[PDB]
């Protein structure tokens, strides 16, 4: 990925997104309402520290979990990193900081990225510049959800 | 959907065809291997009498099955129609009869389309014109495929 937002103010990012649209290199990633990427946003918390914490939904045995997760910071202000068995890193290529934010989520070839928004409407907008965003990528599938899905959890 | 082709030769349409791309207006009908739009081309065969002759392939129960289905002619040349419990709908918004052709699957308020191309490989250009026509179009799902996975029975 080759996009990151320049004078990343992390702080300001903070509370309350909607993950509007999703999409990734491979149909199996996003693929059932169980696939790997298919990971719900809730709420960004960045810490004083300057590292930053996800809160999520995904549907995992016969229903909707929460989960949080946290991404340390780096020398460069938009790049993050979660430890697992994997170096993934969290990269956040745009935020206008009050309508929308753009995101991917990398390792290593697997690749997910994110369209978030700050309430339960269709920003037309917000897609385009998404879209501008992965034509740069090899991306295999996408989705996006309606304002009714978008009020539930896991999305219905 | 409100985009047919003129001066339809169905006649040319004959052969042999790889569904590249597809795309529903609900995610569930694309979403797993056996969701109901998740059907491959194989061969397009018009009859004699102008009707239209789908050969597919889908996932089933364990394995990749073969079908036929027939989509019968009508008045205006590009729409066929297929007998079900629907009332079913084929049109072909596209073609250049020698490279791609781009059509949907209709009822009714489903809806599914596909960018179909001659050859295993990633007609960029037939991708473009496919864009165009859905952005008119209420989707909320789409996939394509990569060469190694064309020329699989069901795309791996
Ligand atoms: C435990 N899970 C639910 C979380 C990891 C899922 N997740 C993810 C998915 C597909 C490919 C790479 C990644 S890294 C990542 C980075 C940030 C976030 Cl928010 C999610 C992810
Ligand atoms: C028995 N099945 C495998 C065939 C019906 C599936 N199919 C379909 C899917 C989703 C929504 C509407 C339709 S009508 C249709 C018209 C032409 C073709 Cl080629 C396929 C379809």
């Amino acid at each position: 990925v080759t996009q990151t937002m320049k004078g990343l103010d992390i702080q300001k990012v903070a509370g309350t997104w909607y993950s509007l649209a999703m999409a990734a290199s491979d149909i199996s990633l996003l693929d059932a309402q169980s696939a790997p990427a298919r990971v719900y946003v809730e709420e960004l918390k960045p810490t004083p520290e300057g590292d930053l914490e996800f809160l999520l939904q995904k549907w995992e045995n016969g229903e909707c979990a929460q989960k949080k997760i946290i991404a340390e910071k780096t020398k460069i202000p938009a790049v993050f990193k979660i430890d697992a068995l994997n170096e993934n890193k969290v990269l956040v290529l745009d935020t206008d900081y009050k309508k929308y934010l753009l995101f991917c989520m990398e390792n290593s070839q697997s690749l997910a990225c994110q369209c978030l928004v700050r309430t339960p409407e269709v920003d037309d907008e917000a897609l385009e510049k998404f879209d501008k965003a992965l034509k740069a990528l090899p991306m295999h599938i996408r989705l996006s959800f309606n304002p009714t899905q978008l009020e539930e959890q896991c999305h219905i």
